[PDB]
């Protein structure tokens, strides 16, 4: 069985006598010490490697991801560092006041990490960036009109290739992809950045310094205040020195790509997965789209994008839902 | 090439502008940070994994084993921590005063070492400890002699294996099996036993407590003074609490063990491998052989495998070296 394995890998590795307190399953010593399991099995199709790799990677830059305290490629188990239960989310929810100084540290991890030297990792070019916009069109009108709309999805990838070519530049950056408070995990007895404890990175790319920006500032999950927006983009700009001009058109265009994508991710996770309750931020995801498509930058395609997808009315994301 | 390996692995994890300042290659960063190259090929017939398997054990106990930086298992590649050059042996070169306080530390490592709980390694049991005695007989013997007194050696292994067996007691512990001043280093910016950093650990097994402590104090390739060897066994015994009259008599057994087996290592790095400057190290071994056939535990095999062994007389120590 895959209990047996499990037993064996601690075995194996000295932890033998530690004691599972329920992939993210969490173990404790007999004294109280903590470890994590994961279990993501080859059989399964799941691989243990980039995890192992990318967590070195960040943490050689004195990013709190988690050290890996055992590894077996082979049977797809690693036993790592536990980085608590104090969600970014939790702490928010619980003190509002937290909120800007949390996201503060959370973005002086991106400063430090984008001044990095990067691993090879696969690229998020033009091409691929607007591609990765699809599921607006396979999963969110599709669920909603009963078609792809083909044509204008074409036409829109064409232009926005285009778009995304014209207001990306400098070199990519590490990205996380799925940079938002619920991956972040508060670390209060360490200093600076190195409290901000980060999970989730395991499918990294190299991609543009305003990915992972976009997706904490804008995280459609939640509301974050106009204002915290407006200020980490300041301070973000002010911290790397970046032109302004550039990276905050990059901003928009990048906002445009991921609300765009989410509007998809969210109608299948509703749609195939069960999980209507992500329909309810697609009001939001959709505001965020609608304010992109305003930049000057996205000119071209505006118009024509916004005639290709349906608006989120009241029977629109009943159908969403349903 | 091997060379274009190295360039990938060092590219694919953020690492190509590091270079090369000459198995365990020395590499420096730009700004002169430091790490470690491990160039070990399957082809060739390495592996990778049980060092990082150690290193991360012998680290979660806050010993000063290596970090792995990046790791490439397939191709054989990993990147550690730079541990320094500050090797012990050349700290108590160039002050002798440091000895004490050097072996102290050391001993300090394997006191919290045998404290802890132990990975599941090959054991070295009485009857896999006699087996490996026979490097005496098959290379030191048999380079002398010209034959290696197989009915003598089977004598004495079975008798050996019993006494191993009465004489050694208590839960096997992690050993390092090189526990000696050439393979530690000093990294004196730490604390306490963490600042005797260790290599060439990936081979060790499970065994006795002693194991280790004769390997640092009885090491043959230098002249550890008697009351450096005394105050260490005193204070492996007070530290430890483990019984004292039993922990002698099992570091006397061991003794014999070691050095008996080095004769043979000795004997095969001058015959097999050139290196005719062991043969310098033989009389230092052969005393404390001597010595622990002498302790009263030894009694049944003593007088059989010294008339088995021979003396390294002059003319044995030249047929030793040509
Ligand atoms: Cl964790
Ligand atoms: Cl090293
Ligand atoms: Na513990
Ligand atoms: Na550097
Ligand atoms: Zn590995």
């Amino acid at each position: 069985s895959r209990e047996d394995e499990i037993r064996d890998f601690l075995a194996t590795h000295g932890y033998a006598d530690w004691n599972r307190t329920p992939r993210y399953q969490r173990l404790r010593s007999p004294t109280g010490a903590k470890a994590v399991l994961m279990d993501w099995s080859p059989e399964e199709g799941g691989d243990t490697q980039p995890f192992v790799d990318l967590a070195q990677y960040l943490r050689n830059l004195d990013i709190s991801a988690p050290e890996i305290y055992a590894e077996e490629h082979a049977r797809g188990l690693l036993l790592i560092e536990d980085l608590g239960d104090a969600l970014f989310t939790e702490v928010i929810n619980n003190d509002p006041a937290q909120e800007m100084p949390l996201y503060r540290a959370a973005v002086d991890l991106l400063i430090h990490l984008h001044d990095a030297q990067t691993p090879e990792l696969a690229r998020l070019d033009p091409e691929t960036l607007s591609e990765m916009t699809r599921l607006a069109f396979s999963e969110y009108r599709y669920a909603i009109l009963g078609d792809a709309a083909e044509d204008n999805r074409k036409r829109f990838e064409h232009r926005f290739a285009q778009i995304l070519s014209a207001q990306l530049e400098g070199d990519m950056v590490f990205v996380h992809r799925d940079f938002h408070a619920q991956n972040l995990l508060w670390l209060p007895e360490r200093e600076g950045l190195a409290r901000v404890g980060v999970i989730d990175f395991q499918d990294a790319k190299l991609g543009h310094r305003a990915y992972d920006l976009v997706s904490l500032l804008q995280d459609a999950r939640r509301d974050v205040p106009a204002q915290v927006e407006a200020q980490m983009i300041d301070h973000y700009i002010q911290a790397t020195g970046v032109d302004e001009s550039h990276f905050r058109s990059a901003y928009a265009v990048i906002a445009v790509q991921r609300n765009m994508r989410i509007l998809g991710i969210f109608a299948r996770l509703s749609q195939r997965f069960g999980k209507r309750h992500y329909i309810e931020f697609v009001p939001r995801v959709w505001a965020h789209f609608e304010r992109g498509l305003a930049h000057p930058a996205l000119a071209s395609a505006a118009e024509e994008i916004l005639n290709a997808l349906p608006a989120p009315a009241p029977e629109v994301l009943e159908r969403l839902r349903a």
